[PDB]
């Protein structure tokens, strides 16, 4: 009955829904990442604001693939921007996504994951449209419910899900808040980062296992906070440096 238990039970139920409903899509996404690695392509992940947190969770990560890179749009990487409200305004700016993609090392055949719960703003929609125009394969992590219950804020009238090769449904109901209290007018307690981080790890774990099953040793990193982790990782980062853009 207490709020903590209600929230955690809501988050568990959402993870169960992802496990039971998105198993085949997670497999397809992990397979696309493994194909891209095998074929010599690069891997990138993007999200704006709090959707950036799931993208970051798979980059330079203990237990994660060394080959996953972050596509950084300045001002929308997490909520670090001053003022934080500028992050929200930048999600509406047409042309930011193309500036960032065109400057990046992404090329035809690469894979880009785009995390956007709503999928409705100009920046993630444009990011997907322009990435596909550049020949990238695009995986979206998005709550498809928003596409029927909200209006697109992109000029095209379309949502992120309309421009993805693979769509992973992150299930969160409109409002991104799992609890209500009779005395309290706004809902509270968002689970979207819990779910998207979990979805992202399921995808990259699938990619790692798929590489392994093909006789390809997955380039996995170890935690730098267990003795010996940084030495292990140094080997891996050097080995795959050509497709890694967060170090040299
Ligand atoms: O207001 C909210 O819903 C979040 O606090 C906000 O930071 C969100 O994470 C970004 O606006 C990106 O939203 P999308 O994930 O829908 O792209």
């Amino acid at each position: 009955h207490k709020p903590a238990g209600q929230f955690l039970d809501a988050a568990i139920d959402l993870l169960r829904r992802v496990r039971d409903e998105e198993a085949d899509s997670i497999e397809a996404a992990g397979t696309l990442l493994a194909d891209t690695v095998q074929n010599g392509g690069r891997l990138f992940a993007f999200g704006a604001g709090h959707s950036s947190l799931a993208a970051q969770d798979v980059v330079y990560r203990a237990g994660g693939l060394a080959l996953m890179n972050l596509l950084t749009v300045p001002g929308v990487v997490g909520i670090d921007v001053m003022p934080a409200t500028l992050g929200s305004a930048l999600e509406r700016v047409d042309g930011l996504a193309s500036a960032v993609l065109d400057s990046s090392p992404l090329r035809a055949g690469d894979a880009l994951v785009i995390i956007s719960l709503s999928g409705r703003n100009a920046l993630p929609v444009e990011m997907a449209m322009h990435a596909r125009a550049l020949g990238l394969r695009v995986i979206g992590v998005t709550s498809v419910a928003y596409a029927s219950q909200t209006t697109s804020r992109h000029a095209s009238g379309t949502f992120l899900k309309d421009h993805c090769d693979i769509v992973l449904d992150s299930k969160i109901a409109v409002g991104d808040a799992e609890l209500t209290l009779d005395t309290v007018p706004a809902p509270f307690a968002p689970a979207s980062t819990v779910v998207t981080a979990a979805l992202m790890q399921a995808v990259t774990a699938t990619a790692a296992a798929t590489l392994a099953d093909r006789g390809i040793e997955p380039p996995l990193l170890r935690s730098g906070n267990v003795d010996g982790g940084h030495e292990w990782n140094a080997r891996v980062l050097e080995q795959y440096g050509e497709r890694i853009f967060y170090r040299r």
